Order: C-alpha cells, then sequence, then structure tokens
C-alpha cells in the first residue's frame, strides 16, 4: 500500500465513527440520558442546578432539547423550554448535520403536539437544514429540502401543513438545487400520496404574482415540475398533472370530445422539450411513458404522415452512396509484377503489385468523378456531427450511444477511413487494400441503422445489440481461455514434424488462427491417412472437440433461446424508442421550409398563440 | 450366492419380525388384550388373581403398563398401579426400545391427565430413552432425545411442559450427542410451533450459573444452536433467534438506526465461525441463509473494498505465471534427424528426434531462467494445499469439490506434470511432448477459476460444470453404444479393400477415430467418386447419418434448452455462493498485517470487546 487513491469511500465509515462516539456522549452525560427518555422526576432537579450546560453540544451538535426531539418525549421536551427560551434557536451545526433545527425534527416524528408549543415559543421556519445526510444521492434514503413544511410535505400530515401556513410560511421557496416544495414531492417513494398533496396545496397561493405564479418554475438546470415527472417516470401524478391541462370540448353517449395544450411537449423552440428529456435518461421506468393518450398520439400522427416519407427517402440516398462507392473499389488500376519473383521459394503468389499517379485514360475518368463523390459525402458527415460534439458533451455523447444504438461512432468511423483512402492514392503508399477494407465493410453495417423504419425487421436489429454487448462478449472471455490453451497445446505436437503434409498449422501464429477455426467447425479438420499421427494426438484432438463442440457451442445456442422469452415484451417499446429517437433528431435538424409544425395552432380561434390536438374515442 | 458383503440391510427386516412377534405375544397373553383394551371388568379379576405375572415382558419387553400407555387407556392403566407399585419403576430394555418408561410414552401421547396420576406415583424423569429407534438417521421418523420434558418439546403441550418443569426437571441436561432440549427444537420439522416453544423455555432459567448460562453450549462436536440453525437451515427462527442479538439506537420517521452483535458470525479466530459451517455441507436449503439484512451486508462490504482488488491481483500473476511457461515451452532445443529414415516406408514424417544436455548458448540462458521461475512457482502451489490435506481429510476434501467447483484437484494436477518436465529434461527422457502437452492445456483450464469476480462472466461457468458432470456425461454412455456398433460395422467393409484411395479407416483403433469424428461432423466425409463403394455401405452410412446427427446431436442440444430456464433462479445465489466460500479462504490465508477486520471494534465505545455492525434502512 504506497499508492492508493479514490479506492476508500471512509467517509460512509467515517459518519458511523460519528453515529457510536455520539452516543456515547449520550451515555457519558447525565442529563442526556434524561434527554434519551422522559425521567422528568430527575429532570426538575437538572433544570435546578447552578452550571446545567443547557447550550452545550453533542459530537455531532445536539442539544437536549435535540435529543428530545429524538425520542419525542414531549412531556419532558416542556421543562426545557422553561428555563432555556434561548434553546429553541438553535440548528444543528455539524458537516453532517448542519441547519436542522428541533422545529424540522418534531415534523419528521410525524404525530406531534409539541409543534404547537414550539411554534407558541415563536420558532423561526425560515430555516435551511442543508446538511450533507440530506443532499440527493445514492447514500441517503430520503430527500426532503431545507425546509420544515417541506419536510411535513414528505409525511402526509393535513393537520401540520395548515398549521405551518398559517404562521407565514412561505411556500414558493426553494433550495439550494433550486427546487422548491412541488419538486420534492415528485421524487417521493409513495405515488399514492401526493396527490392529495398537490392538489391541497395548490388551493393556498392564489396570488398576484403571475410570474410563474405557483407551479410553472424551473431549477437552476431548468426543469419545470410537470416537465419532473416525465424526467422521474411519475406514472400516476402525469395523469393527474393532465387534467387542468386536458380541456374538452363535448360528448357523445359514450364518445366524447377533448383537446390537448401540447405547449410543453412539442419542441416550439431552441429550448428543451418534453420529448428531449424523454431519451436522455438511463431511467427505465420513464420509458413507458410513452403508453398515455396525449403523448404517442402524437408521435403516431407525425411520423406517419412526415417521418416514413422522410426516412426512407433519405435511406434510399444512403443506399446510392454505397454501391458507387462499391463501383469505384472493385475498379481499381493494376499492373502485373516487375521483381520477378525473387525473395520467397513459393511463399509468394501475388502477382500484381499495384499501379501509381500514372492515371490517365479514357475510362479512369468515370472512376475519377466515382470516387470524388464519395470523397465530398464523406465530409458532409464530417459536417453534422463534428459540430455535435462541441457541446453535446464527451460522456453526454456516450449516453445516447447504448439507449440507441452504436451507429453514431461507426458513421464517422465509416468516413475516417474515407480520408485514408484518398491520401495514400495521392501520395503512393503501398498498402490501399487495408483501408478499403475496413471502408467497404463499415458502410454495409450502417445500412441497418436504417434498418429501424418497418416493424417486420426493425425490433429483430436490437437483440443484436443485447448479445455483442450481451452474450457474445461474456461468450468470448472465456472462447479466447480455451483456445489460448490447445493451440499452445498443438503446436508442441506437430512441432517434431515436417509440413508438408497436414500443414494446418506449422507456426505459433497460424495456430491460433487455425484452432479457432477448429472452435467454430468452419474448416475440414487434420487427416493424412497415410502415416500415422503421434500418439498424444488422437487424444487430445477429441477432448477438444467434446468440450468445445459438443458442450460449448451447443451450451451458447441455449442460453440466447433463455434471452428472447424474457426480452420479449421490452422490446416493443424500443422499437418505439427508435421512432421518438429518430424522430426528434430528424425534426430538429431539417429546417422550417420542410415539416408543417405538429397540432393547431391559434390565433383564429379564441384560444391564444399556443397548438392544440385533439382526439376522440369511445369511452365504454 | 457366497461372498455377499455389506448388502443385506436385513436390521429393517428384523426390527419387522420384532414388530409381528410383539403382537403375538399380545395375542397369545390374555391380560395384554385387556391391556390392549379397557376391559376393566375382566381386569378386575386379573389382579385378584395368585400368580398374575406383574413384571414379565413383551417379545421387546413391554408391561401391561407399556400396553396401556400405548393404547392411552387411562381407566385401564389406573388399576395397574393399585397392586404393582414397582411397576412405574421399569424402562423398556429392548436393542431397538432402550430406556423408555411409560411416563415417556403418555407424553408421546400428548393429551393425558394420566400423567398427573403418574407424577403422583413418584416417577423420576431422569431416565435416558437412548435405544437405537432414537437416534437420528435416515431410517427413524422422528428424533426426539432422551428425556420426558424433551419429548414435550416436540409436541408442543404448555399445559404439560410446565408440569414437568415443576417438579425438578434440569432443563439443561444433554443427549449421548451432547445435544440439549435446545437443539432438538431446532430440527423440528414444523418450523412455526417452536418460537413459542423457545420463547417459553428461556423464561425458565434464570440462573446464576453464567456458564453458558442456557443456551450458550455447544455439542461434543461443537456446534452451538444459535449456530446450528445455520447448520439445519432454519429460515424461520433465525430471524426470531437474532431479535434478542439485534440490538437498536434510533429511528427518523421511517428510517431506524440498528447494530449487529456479529461476534459469531465473522472468523474471529482459529475457530469454526459461522460462515465457515454454511458451504460445509451438501443441504440445499441453508444456503438461502443468505439473503437475511445481517448476513450478505457482511458479504457485500469486505469483498466489495478488498476482495476485488485482491481477487484481481492474484488473477493477474497467475496470468503471468502461464505466459512465460508459454514462452519456454514454445522454445524446446530441436536437432534434425540423425536415423536417416529407416524403418518406415512413407509412414514416418517425422523428422527431428530432439536435442540432448548439449544446451550452453547466449539464447537459451534466457530460456534458462524462464523454465527456472515455472518450476518453483509449481512447488508453491503443492506448499499451500498439500498441508490442507493432512487435516481436511479425504472425503472432507472431495465435499469441497462438488459445492464450489473442482479446481483445486486441476491445480495439483497442473504442477504434477511440472515435475515431470524437469525430470525427463534432466534425465533426456524420449517422451517430452506428452507430459507438457497435459502441463500446457491444464493451466489455461484453471484460468476459469479467475472467472468468478465478475457478474458478467461468473454464472455463465457453473452451468457448465451442471453439464460436464451432468447432461454430457449421460451423453457419453450412449454416444460410445452408438460409436463402438458402427465402427466395428464400417471396419469389415472396407476390409476387403486397397487403403491407397478413401483411407478414412485401414485399421480398427483409427477406425473408432474416425466414426467418432464422424459423429460430431468435424472431417469431411468418404468419396471417391471413381470406383463404386460396396454395396452395403451407400446402405450403412445414410442410416448412421439420420440416427446419430440428424437425430442423436440435435436431440442433445435440446435437452439442455431444458435446464436453463428451470437453473435459473438458483445459480443467481449460486454465483453468490462462489463469493463467500471466495472469502473465506482469502481471508484465512492471508495474515495480520493484511486484512484490516471487518466491523467496528468496542474498547472505546464502552460495548465491551467486541466487534459490531449496523445498517439503516426505509421501512415503508
Ligand atoms: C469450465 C470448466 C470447469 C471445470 C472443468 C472443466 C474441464 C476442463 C478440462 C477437462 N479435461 C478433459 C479432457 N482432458 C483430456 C482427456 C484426458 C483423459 C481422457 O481419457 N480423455 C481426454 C483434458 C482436460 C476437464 C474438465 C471446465
Ligand atoms: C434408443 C433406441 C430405442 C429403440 C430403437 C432404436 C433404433 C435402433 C436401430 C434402428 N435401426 C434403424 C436403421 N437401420 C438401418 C436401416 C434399415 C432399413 C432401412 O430401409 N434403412 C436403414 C439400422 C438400425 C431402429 C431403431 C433406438
Ligand atoms: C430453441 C429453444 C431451446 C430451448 C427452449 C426453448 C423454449 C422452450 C421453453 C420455454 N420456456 C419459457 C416459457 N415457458 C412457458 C411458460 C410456462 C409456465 C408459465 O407460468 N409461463 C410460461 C416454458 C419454458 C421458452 C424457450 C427454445
Amino acid at each position: 500500500f504506497c499508492r492508493w487513491f479514490q479506492r476508500r469511500e471512509s467517509w460512509a465509515q467515517s459518519r458511523d465513527e460519528q453515529n457510536l462516539l455520539q452516543q456515547k456522549r449520550i451515555w457519558e452525560s447525565p442529563l442526556l440520558l434524561a434527554a434519551k427518555d422522559n425521567d422528568v422526576q430527575a429532570l426538575n432537579k437538572l433544570l435546578k442546578y447552578e452550571d446545567c450546560k443547557v447550550h452545550q453540544r453533542g459530537a455531532m451538535g445536539e442539544t437536549a432539547l435535540h435529543i428530545a426531539a429524538l425520542y419525542d418525549n414531549l412531556e419532558a421536551a416542556m421543562v426545557l423550554m422553561e428555563a432555556a427560551p434561548e434553546l429553541v434557536f438553535e440548528p444543528m451545526t455539524s458537516e453532517l448535520y448542519e441547519g436542522q433545527t428541533a422545529l424540522h425534527i418534531a415534523v419528521v416524528n410525524q404525530n406531534m403536539n409539541l409543534v404547537r408549543a414550539l411554534l407558541a415559543r415563536r420558532a423561526s421556519v425560515s430555516a435551511r437544514a442543508t446538511g450533507t445526510a440530506f443532499r440527493r444521492s445514492p447514500c441517503n434514503l430520503i430527500y426532503f429540502g431545507e425546509h420544515p413544511l417541506s419536510f411535513a410535505a414528505c409525511v402526509n400530515s393535513e393537520e401540520i401543513v395548515r398549521l405551518l401556513i398559517e404562521h407565514g410560511a412561505d411556500i414558493r421557496a426553494q433550495d439550494s438545487l433550486g427546487n422548491t416544495v412541488l419538486h420534492i414531492l415528485i421524487l417521493q417513494p409513495n405515488k399514492t400520496f401526493a396527490c392529495q398533496m398537490y392538489n391541497l396545496l395548490l388551493s393556498y397561493d392564489r396570488h398576484g404574482d403571475h410570474l410563474q405564479p405557483l407551479d410553472l418554475v424551473p431549477n437552476h438546470q431548468g426543469l419545470t415540475p410537470f416537465k419532473l415527472a416525465g424526467v422521474e417516470g411519475n406514472t400516476v401524478m402525469f395523469q393527474h398533472l393532465m387534467q387542468k391541462r386536458k380541456h374538452t370540448q363535448w360528448t357523445y353517449g359514450p364518445l366524447t370530445s377533448t383537446l390537448y395544450d401540447l405547449t410543453e411537449i412539442d419542441s416550439s423552440g431552441d429550448e428543451q422539450s418534453l420529448l428531449e428529456l424523454i431519451i436522455t435518461t438511463k431511467k427505465r421506468e420513464a420509458r413507458q411513458i410513452l403508453d398515455q393518450t396525449p403523448v404517442k398520439e402524437l408521435v403516431s400522427l407525425k411520423w406517419k404522415r412526415y417521418g416514413r416519407p422522410y426516412f426512407c427517402m433519405l435511406g434510399a440516398i444512403y443506399l446510392l452512396y454505397i454501391i458507387c462507392f462499391t463501383m469505384c473499389c472493385i475498379y481499381r488500376p493494376l499492373k502485373p509484377r516487375t521483381n520477378n519473383r525473387t525473395s520467397p521459394r513459393d511463399n509468394t503468389l501475388l502477382q500484381q503489385k499495384l499501379l501509381q499517379e500514372a492515371y490517365m485514360t479514357p475510362k479512369d475518368d468515370i472512376r475519377l468523378v466515382g470516387e470524388l463523390v464519395t470523397v465530398i459525402g464523406a465530409i458532409i458527415i464530417l459536417l453534422v456531427e463534428v459540430p455535435d460534439i462541441f457541446r453535446m458533451g464527451v460522456t453526454r455523447f456516450f449516453g445516447q450511444t447504448i439507449l440507441g444504438g452504436p451507429f453514431h461512432v461507426l458513421i464517422i468511423t465509416y468516413a475516417f477511413m474515407v480520408l485514408v483512402t484518398m491520401v495514400m492514392r495521392l501520395i503512393s503508399a503501398s498498402g490501399e487494400v487495408v483501408p478499403m477494407s475496413f471502408a467497404l465493410v463499415l458502410g454495409w453495417c450502417n445500412v441497418m441503422y436504417f434498418a429501424r423504419g418497418f416493424q417486420m425487421l426493425g425490433p429483430f436489429t436490437i437483440m443484436i445489440q443485447k448479445m455483442i454487448f450481451g452474450d457474445l462478449m461474456r461468450f468470448c472471455w472465456l472462447m479466447a481461455v480455451v483456445i489460448l490453451g490447445f493451440a499452445s497445446a498443438f503446436y508442441i505436437i506437430f512441432q517434431t514434424e515436417d509440413p508438408e503434409e497436414l500443414g494446418h498449422f506449422y507456426d505459433y501464429p497460424m495456430a491460433l488462427f487455425s484452432t479457432f477455426e477448429l472452435f467454430l467447425t468452419i474448416i475440414d479438420g487434420p487427416a493424412n491417412y497415410n502415416v500415422d499421427l503421434p500418439f498424444m494426438y488422437s487424444i487430445t484432438y477429441a477432448a477438444f472437440a467434446i468440450i468445445a463442440t459438443l458442450l460449448m457451442l451447443n451450451l451458447l445456442i441455449a442460453m440466447m433461446g433463455d434471452t428472447h422469452w424474457r426480452v420479449a415484451h421490452e422490446r416493443d417499446e424500443l422499437w418505439r424508442a427508435q421512432i421518438v429517437a429518430t424522430t426528434v433528431m430528424l425534426e430538429r435538424k431539417l429546417p422550417r421550409c420542410l415539416w408543417p409544425r405538429s397540432g393547431i395552432c391559434g390565433r383564429e380561434y379564441g384560444l391564444g398563440d399556443r397548438w392544440f390536438l385533439r382526439v376522440e374515442d369511445r369511452q365504454d
């Protein structure tokens, strides 16, 4: 141990030391045991002392009022405020617990009548309990904000909440995150009780401050509560929050006619829309928000009327881009050999050694125009996604990768080799086959990026990705463990052996190439049938055949059959997740002369400047 | 039949003969029928006789009191104790039933009032009914110990249990196994009723004997009851037994703060810990104990902070050990042939016949140091596990094998060949390829022993083991049945045939090697296309192809697909069973300068010398 860095996490161990030492500070001091209990008979003596430390601190800086607030002794705490009036005017002062007063803690007890007596002792509710135990993180179980009625918001006690409001509680105060009361209601674990908490707290603003008047306010990172429920995936309240958002028109027996506001769902301007905030997460449960009556009908209108024409024609032109690129790359200039087959005895079989800048003929001019287009088209790829990563971060760019498929890397990786294949053409380098070789195969792989606009072959592409980054990768870290052994084991066998017959391997690098082919059974297999092989070979070849082909190959095809039925229900909305992610990027990049806006605008219908959308259906 | 040994088990047949003969002893003697029933009117005559044998024995040695204790005739048994006061002072005296008094048997009747009248007749409870029908084994349905209130413990009758205690019942008496009352409560089949039996029996000790005062006592093999529930897998009571073990600190609304004792869970010293006793069994249900709130959080702390660094670096060095071993074994010294290709006409193709102790050159010195390391490192393997089997038994060593994987054998089997490859190098033997051949391949197989510290490829290794010892082994005992037939059947066909064409087999041993390759379809297949083959061959080759490749191969890949979904839920805790078994051995072998101890020690916190651990969570 000499170079440990960022691999301790001893702060969680440190607060545990803060836990037990604080209990020792309880145990040594006598009056804190009387603060741990009622102990009212001895407590009458404790305040009738000379030097009873009424303002002393714990290990994290409590008082007896703080401990009585913990162990909810309402009778004993009545004695505390008698000779110590200043005692209510002190919060917690530790790094872990900063700003927490006893008025906060009785709210955490969530069934108290001391809170009346505490506010009878002029207790301010203007505290900000912003200790490090109160920040949202995967190391605390709660996240309650900074404020007393905000703390009361998370515990569902209408008797206390209304009693907080009637003593001057500013409801529209915010936290260090910029989040107010209403933001914290969304992130609660119990989705049930917050709806009554939301509906009751609506009734107390009624205020002339028309500036974002009670809930239209974002945080420092610009997140509004109606949009926040889509972020954290509130299935329950988003239906409930849509009620004042939805406006109805008329009904017809079992039929109705409604209208949607839509004004903070579609991308109006350059602002972060709701739809953009859907796919920009790793949270799983927020993706099934797309099965709601305002949501998918916007999606299943504009892709039906605009996307499928725009996707296929964009799909069509990319198909044209590669075939002419295939046309030129199969027609490369070529001469025969010049250097007379000099050095290797029967170990060369190439005879061409390709041409140079001597190029001018009335046939290459077709190829000259042909390879001219694919260079300039490759620049176009480097003018639409290269400007993205100047502002879409690095990890923020890779955040899109796993959700929507890793195609955005490979399309630049296509054009990256296209830069090479004209430079080395220009300077007349030796290796032209190798940079074209990736360049030919990486283009046709990007055709499956357009295998998304059809239901019949769309979702099949997804579980390919779920096995390349999934079960094939875990298979590779055992397959290589098998083949690195047997190949070296095979190599010593025919080491003492002439390679003119059974030249399946004669040297160690080709041996690994051979034994890998023995693993996948894509080759023939060694047999000479004229000379008996060495005595070890017949043992080791068959044993390799059993545990790899009969066992390990057929095991690998079995484990993927386990995958499909337990990913079958989820892949349908993944296919829906393809469309919307395709929709927003296609909508945002393409200009205003194209793409008429969704919905129906106002400005002629007496309904504002906004944009409405309807639906009608049988209620049955 | 002349040499039968240990293949009878006629003792179970023998006790059945003891059953029916005892019923005949009932049937012949007249008063035992009156002991089989009430028969009180004739029973008034039976004791008013001259030579009524009041102390006689059955076939296994009953009395009429014993039979009345069986057929629970409380009215008739009142007559028995009148003229026979000594009759209560006799237990059963057979080999099968030894030490069983009638006071025991009325407790087995579990709803009696004769037990008051029996103890009114000064019946001792100091009996030890240790007959061979009372030993724990897979040949009796119960195991109740030796004592009356111990017998009453298994029947849940608080009216009788308290009546046993108030007549001088030593609760802390033990059996021949060293097990007391409380041990027998754990091994009961009904997990429900014992909790009330445990909680009630706690209240009667209260005694000044601080020596293991009521339940801290082990048996002769050193097993304490709190540890015994982990041994026999009591899911129910281990949560219940943790209540006085767990100590709480404080709560916070829906949040709490507790603390665990832990003092008989982690390996404190050289004693048999709880965690050691988990994996040292074949019992299945005891392995799901690891899903409890004191248990896995110890596991999911110290492997997260210490194991994964220690496992990977141990995983790293073994990867270095084999590549230099690969480096030397591919660079063996070699000369060309000397003996002029003398004996076989075109049946040798080797031309090297490797070198001897003529070795000194400034290139082999690198290999000399290279093979020096792998010899000494092989000794290190034989210094850590060779000392284990001096005290970890033979079958006790193989008891670890099936649970954690059969890698402990193969790692010595690795170094076993490493001893050979330097001796035969020293004495210049002929065969160097063959002992290296196992030695190269057996090392790389042990790399998958380090394919356990990752979730992505860890559990995939387990069902490999569940098919090598599982479905491939049952496939081998039919595959060999197929291929031993057809190969001999094939051999006579091309027996009357020249081997210069279609030399797939020309002799019987190579034929089995060929037909095995025909089974797995890893070779090409016989075709000459110039001479018609014999008339039998076209029939027998295709029929072999159907029932093996089309039928038997594809059947074998189908039956393993049946396995995965019905082993899918269980393999997750098997992967957890990997970690803890890795944890204890890594912890015990590595010394005190490494591995800071788990939990938080006392000695400064007013809580003893012990070691505490906490958790905090939402109760919700
Ligand atoms: C993942 C995993 C976990 C545990 C074990 C294994 C397997 C690893 C190597 C296997 N052996 C089998 C074949 N053997 C050659 C042989 C030896 C004698 C013979 O008569 N025929 C063939 C060489 C290596 C054993 C088991 C894999
Ligand atoms: C496990 C098990 C249980 C019960 C039965 C079997 C099979 C065993 C041998 C099988 N036969 C089928 C093929 N037959 C050659 C043939 C004969 C006539 C023909 O027209 N074509 C091909 C040779 C042996 C029959 C069934 C296996
Ligand atoms: C190519 C291939 C190789 C191996 C296996 C398979 C298929 C055969 C078993 C199937 N599994 C999953 C479905 N399951 C049905 C079921 C039964 C009860 C229930 O409550 N729900 C669902 C039955 C077992 C799926 C996979 C295919």
